[PDB]
């Protein structure tokens, strides 16, 4: 079993048919697969779907189909890697709802992953507001301070850099993934991408600000 | 001396970003003057104070019939504990109101007052829900670190418990804390929660017609 580095797009048919909704001629499904080949990182590239009209536009992107029975995320993953049947290496998890991240997104993300240490690279975006200047509802009557009480009145400049994973990308070891069964394994580490290049489609908005950019 | 409800409008007329945001007009209305209005409405307080450095926004004050304390040409602790020894109250309760969310109104405020505290005088805030969940985000701690656990990153919405975030438009206080603390958020803090709508914050143009569009 050699180390293999596999790229992972899992895409559901049923937005409707939002995965194939295209953008500038080329699908959500194309622009991620095209981003994953550009990037030169993966031996093997595979889009785990259950529709062949997923599957048909995937094969006619040179890339691997790994289609799915009847029916979460990190199943797909682990169906994939067993599909393909991989367990060692690295696994990498691109979702075509973000079809503003590149080839060299992923290269600028993957330049990041320690094969040593094999802790997750996460492609992440910063947070507008601060987490910690924030309370979390233990019921009707009582919110308690995310940490500090006095975080909320503290300067958000004069807090701890905070960042959201955008969901993008998730590069992970692959033995590590099947083991913990997740795509977050410490020691994480983050790639910074604009909020522009972090757009998720969701709506047609998405896909009207996403193109425009 | 007899307690005191006071209400504190922190007006800067030279605003920073959208010059003269506060005498910015929001559907014939000035900015101060929906949240002046929102003041009286509330029946909540004795005093009503708007403290600025602009005779024009002292003027619009004056118009709505509160009082008005002109400040010099942590900054908002320091102009509410002004207001406060300027009028010479330190007891009973003092309210920040800030003029840049037009749309909490009156019955806002007196429905974050209902929460308030009279032996533990903890704190009422306005918030309103958090967009994105602050448990699923990591700070750089130099290294990354989950905000709690790594798994939270992994969780949907409702598996998480509901998060808030202040909104700047309410801040409720015993007036003696206040001053005693010289902060905004006191002990057993309680949240008046309020939509995201309710709580747009203006501070720009958009904002501005988003405020308005979503009066209309």
């Amino acid at each position: 079993m050699e180390k293999q580095n596999i790229a992972v797009i899992l895409a559901r048919q049923n937005l409707p048919l939002k995965n194939l909704r295209k953008m500038n001629g080329i699908s959500l499904l194309g622009h991620t697969i095209n981003a994953a080949i550009s990037s030169k990182c993966f031996d093997r590239i595979i889009v785990s779907t259950d529709g062949g009209l997923i599957a048909e536009e995937a094969k006619n992107f040179g890339v691997e189909v790994v289609l799915r029975p009847a029916e979460s995320s990190i199943s797909g993953v682990i169906h994939a890697l067993e599909t393909i049947g991989s367990n060692s290496g690295t696994v990498t998890l691109l979702q075509p709802t973000s079809p503003l991240r590149t080839g060299a997104h992923i290269r600028e993300a993957f330049s990041l992953f320690d094969e040593k240490i094999k802790g997750s690279v996460v492609s992440a975006c910063p947070m507008e507001h601060h987490p910690l200047k924030t309370l979390l509802q233990i019921n009707n009557g009582e919110y308690a301070p995310m940490r500090h009480l006095s975080d909320l009145e503290q300067p958000r400049q004069q807090l701890p850099q905070a960042f959201r994973p955008n969901g993008a990308i998730y590069i992970n070891d692959t033995a590590s993934l099947i083991a913990n069964n997740c795509f977050f394994i410490a020691p994480t580490k983050l790639y910074i991408m604009s909020h522009q290049d972090s757009i998720d489609i969701d709506t047609e908005l998405d896909l009207q600000q996403a193109e425009n950019i």
